[PDB]
């Protein structure tokens, strides 16, 4: 790989700073956040980087009052190189005591589409959970009030502002469904111009001229809840999904006409956690990048890998992110998101956990921004 001849480059720092950290991230209203989780990142066609997360207000739990927040690079050209290259925290949507999350963006010319999941603030995936006011959540169910919804917001000004989110649940989620997820992480634009967004048990497909899309569902058999999508160099689609049981990624390949069966990929261990994937380039040699916790049982084994295969069948060992560790951010590892920057770097957001209350709801969570070049990955010790 000719990119492996270059000098290695890596740089890393916290981008979403939890309430317990110095200079914690807050909205201009003064609203701060206990934890930030569930990253999503995209480079827009200006070169500006948009980073999204769940601002989890009161604790680290996936239910409750959670606002979908973001930051942009201050200019289209700075590539998020340094902490001061980023704007202060802003909000996409935070209405009510509800959960707004699962950011799943895709860039489509001069429009950025952002899919997201939502539930009413009184409900949680398991039910029976205690909220900050002492009330107990109901279990997410199939009722309109109690189900997980799917919303869509758009920006036509390089992420400066966002439309009022549109509830698309009635057309883009199956009738009768209770729990649901979109992404989280990102969707894609195909070489043929369609948009594909990964969701629980399905793809969401956007068709039409750039910026004037209409959306349909592609229902999948055996897909996971939290999926990733990419178009591999052969032009085919691939779903690489978080498994139900801990063990390995679950993968399927196909086209807009349908995907083949999902099967466990024994080359990609995974602890039942979200991962991310990126078509880095389609020219020779074509590269697909994959990031997850490369472990059957913990989230603290983050690994970025390259595949040169036309169908991304096999990835290399790649590189452990602990080779460029960051102090003063807790224990790095968890959900992740990747984009390619204008200056030929991979930009990755990666969750980190201060772990103060161990697995408990009071442990503060923050998000790291990493940039690295192919050389950094290629020339990893292993
Ligand atoms: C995530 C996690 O940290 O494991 O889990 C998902 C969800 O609980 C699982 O996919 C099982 O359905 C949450 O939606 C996400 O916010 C995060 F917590
Ligand atoms: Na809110």
């Amino acid at each position: 790989d000719p990119a492996g001849k270059a000098a290695q480059y890596h740089k890393e720092y916290a981008l979403f700073r939890s309430a317990n950290m110095p200079s914690p991230d807050k909205l201009a209203t003064g609203v701060g956040f206990h934890s930030f989780r569930i990253p999503a990142v995209v480079r827009t066609n200006t070169g500006r980087i948009l980073a999204f997360a769940e601002g989890r207000r009161h604790n680290n739990r996936d239910y409750g009052d959670i606002n979908l927040v973001y930051k942009r690079t201050k200019s289209p050209t700075n590539n998020g190189e340094n902490p001061t290259d980023w704007e202060s925290l802003r909000e996409v949507v935070g209405t009510g005591p509800h959960t707004w999350g699962n950011p799943t963006p895709v860039v489509d010319g001069n429009t950025i589409y952002l899919f997201l999941s939502m539930n009413d603030g009184a409900y949680s995936q398991n039910g029976g959970n205690t909220l900050p006011d002492g009330t107990k959540t109901k279990k997410i169910d199939s009722t309109w009030v109690g189900r997980r919804h799917l919303y869509l917001t758009t920006s036509t000004d390089d992420g400066d502002t966002w439309t009022k989110p549109v509830d698309m649940t009635k057309t883009l989620t199956p009738d009768g469904q209770a729990w649901d997820a979109v992404g989280p992480g990102n969707g894609i634009k195909l070489s043929t111009g369609e948009l594909v967004i990964p969701a629980q048990g399905r793809n969401i497909i956007g068709r039409g001229p750039s910026g004037n899309r209409t959306w349909s569902m592609q229902i999948l058999k055996g897909a996971g809840s939290e999926g990733t999508i990419c178009q591999t160099p052969d032009g085919k689609l691939m779903r690489n999904d978080r498994p139900g049981p801990m063990g390995h990624r679950s993968v399927a390949r196909g086209t807009l006409a349908g995907l083949g069966p999902f099967a466990t990929d024994n080359g990609l261990p995974d602890p039942a956690c979200q991962g991310s994937i990126l078509s880095y380039n389609s020219d020779e040699p074509a590269r697909t990048i994959f990031m997850n916790s490369a472990s059957t049982d913990r989230r603290t084994a983050m690994r970025v890998r390259i595949s040169y295969d036309k169908d991304a069948a096999k990835f290399n060992f790649g590189r452990e992110l602990k080779d460029a560790p960051l102090g003063n951010v807790g224990n790095e590892g968890g959900y992740s998101s990747m984009t390619k920057t204008s200056d030929y770097k991979i930009g990755a957001l990666v969750e980190s956990d201060w772990y103060e209350d161990k697995g408990g709801e009071k442990s503060h969570r923050c998000i790291i921004w990493r940039r690295f070049n192919l050389s950094w990955i290629i020339n990893g010790p292993n």
